[PDB]
């Protein structure tokens, strides 16, 4: 049925780029349509600097780093935190970037990762 880990290669996106800057409304909504379209392979990674945040729409969903041994093919084993009003339910590894929704924007590289599901 569901694996809990899933190779993903996720295409990394430039902020001016993005069309779609976030998922939805609540903590629980961004969550789960950043996992609806990590399925659909609709998502995309935006790598975080100063300055990105604030042109992205919160309640944001971070890619965080969830095991530090593992990277099978260098995919990096991450988990999925969101983040609303400065307060972030979950707690992980390092940030890796921001995930957003991918509708058909030209990437600027593929991150691979081992994603948690759930
Ligand atoms: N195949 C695939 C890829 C990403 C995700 S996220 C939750 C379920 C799921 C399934």
């Amino acid at each position: 049925m569901e694996k809990t880990h899933v190779q993903l290669s996720l295409p990394v996106l430039q902020v001016r780029d993005v069309l779609v800057r976030g998922f939805g409304d609540s903590v629980e909504e961004v969550l789960s349509e950043a996992r609806q379209h990590l399925k659909d392979g609709t998502c995309g990674l935006v790598e975080v600097e100063k300055g990105v945040l604030p042109q992205l729409e919160q309640p944001y969903v971070f890619i965080k780093r969830s095991d530090a041994r593992t990277a099978p093919h260098g995919h990096v084993m991450v988990e999925l935190v969101a983040e609303l009003e400065g307060i972030q339910y979950g707690r992980s590894g390092e940030t890796l970037g921001v995930l957003v929704p991918h509708v058909g924007e030209i990437p600027v590289a593929y991150r691979k990762v081992l994603l948690r599901k759930n």
